[PDB]
């Protein structure tokens, strides 16, 4: 009988419990190289048969939209990741690298040559949102440059290469970051995508880019090593869709069709709970899970009780935790014990110290 703490076969991989480390950007990978701080951070959070998803990891120089986030497009970066992955595996973890391109959610200071960030559109994120800059001030999101069709294929290739590099580093698989208003979401969401070509308009056209990515990374490393993350019901950085239910089902129908065509299942579908800044929200997530053929990871506001309930009721197979994992390196143990959870200090979510607010939250002895 499925519970939050029971084993699960995630296709190729065996898990011993259903508690997942959600992907969390933390900005400790100085100059984009995974380092000793990241090794300790993921090692602290590793459990035997526990699934870990890394922080968003750059697939290219133009991918950058936060300071000191890791990449996986150079040999130096891959060598850094090897040390992280080896340590996690020594603890018996299964670990996926999240492949991340921010699209228009960037700034000239992050872009090679100070070029404009790339996107589906020329429309910037509106001024009511600001971007954290490398000098600890907040700046304005600039006007992005809309990709030409040939250029989109180049980014698909960047994803493909990043997936190969992740496997070279020893990762068990990768997660495609298709959520939270970043590049792939800038194509999916009709509040952003104003294109009139083959990548704009219909749900078919809007889902084209992310499906090309899923197809490319699956070709590179296998369907069973690929997860995909989406967030159809949000408004973060103006990433709204007029019909989140249908958008989510459109992605899911295409994932299902691809699985049927290729003859195998993706590792999982990962969806974050609707959020704009409640029971319809609950039902939406159940509708999406019900439609997807395969493993479903839920995330967003889950607690010990909500997580137990999600797995017991069949609403999800795995439950991811973000903010609680920041402050509770041994979150799985704490959940198993119903121990109090350490409060997290949001002030150090995105600072760059390898210890302070990163690896110095205590575990239980
Ligand atoms: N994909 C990526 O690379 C990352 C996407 N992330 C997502 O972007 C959005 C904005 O992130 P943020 O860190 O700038 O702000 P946020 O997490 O939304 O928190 C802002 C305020 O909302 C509050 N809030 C009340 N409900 C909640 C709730 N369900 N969840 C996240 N906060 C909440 C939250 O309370 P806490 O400090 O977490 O207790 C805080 O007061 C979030 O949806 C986040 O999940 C952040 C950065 C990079
Ligand atoms: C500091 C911080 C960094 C995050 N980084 C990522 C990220 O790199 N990729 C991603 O898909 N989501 C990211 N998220 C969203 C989280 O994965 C997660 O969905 C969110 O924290 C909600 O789950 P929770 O209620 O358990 O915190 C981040 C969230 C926070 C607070």
């Amino acid at each position: 009988k499925p519970t939050l703490f029971s084993a699960y076969k995630m296709g190729k991989f065996n898990l011993s419990h259903r508690v997942v480390l959600a992907p969390l950007t933390r900005c400790r990978a100085i100059n984009a190289i995974p380092n000793e701080a990241l090794v300790e951070y993921y090692r602290q959070r590793s459990t035997a048969g526990g699934f870990l998803i890394t922080e968003g990891t750059m697939i290219s120089p133009s991918s950058a939209g936060f300071p000191h986030v890791p990449g996986i497009f150079t040999k130096e970066q891959v060598e850094g990741w090897k040390k992280v992955v080896d340590a996690a595996h020594k603890e018996g973890a299964v670990i996926f690298c999240q492949l991340w391109h921010v699209g228009r959610a960037s700034h000239q200071v992050y872009q090679p040559g100070g070029a404009a960030p790339i996107s589906s559109t020329s429309k910037p994120i509106s001024k009511k949102w600001e971007i954290l800059l490398p000098d600890a001030t907040y700046g304005t999101y600039p006007e992005p440059r809309p990709l030409a069709a040939n250029e989109i294929l180049e980014v698909v290739e960047d994803y493909r290469v990043a997936a190969i590099n992740a496997i070279e580093a020893g990762f068990d698989g990768i997660e495609i970051h298709g959520a939270h208003g970043y590049l792939l979401d800038q194509f999916m969401k009709d509040g952003i995508n104003d294109r009139t070509d083959e990548y704009g308009g219909s749900l078919e056209n809007r889902c084209k880019f992310i499906l090309q990515v899923v197809q490319a990374v699956s070709a590179a490393i296998g369907t069973d090593r690929v997860g995909i993350r989406i967030s159809p019901a949000i408004d973060h950085t103006d990433a709204m869709d007029s019909d989140p239910r249908s958008l989510g089902l459109a992605v899911i129908e295409r994932l299902n069709k691809l699985q049927f065509k290729l003859g195998s299942r993706l590792a999982y579908l990962h969806v974050t709970q609707p959020r704009y800044t409640e029971e319809e929200v609950a039902q939406l997530m159940k509708t999406w899970r019900g439609a997807y053929v395969g493993t479903f990871i839920c995330c967003g506001g889950y607690t010990r009780e909500l997580g137990l309930q999600a797995v017991a009721q069949g609403d999800a197979d795995l439950v991811a935790f973000g903010r609680y994992f920041v402050s509770n390196p041994d979150l799985v143990l704490r959940l198993k014990l119903n121990a109090p959870l350490n409060r997290y200090d949001r002030a150090t979510f995105y600072t760059h110290d390898p210890v302070v607010g990163y690896t110095d939250y205590p575990s239980l002895d």
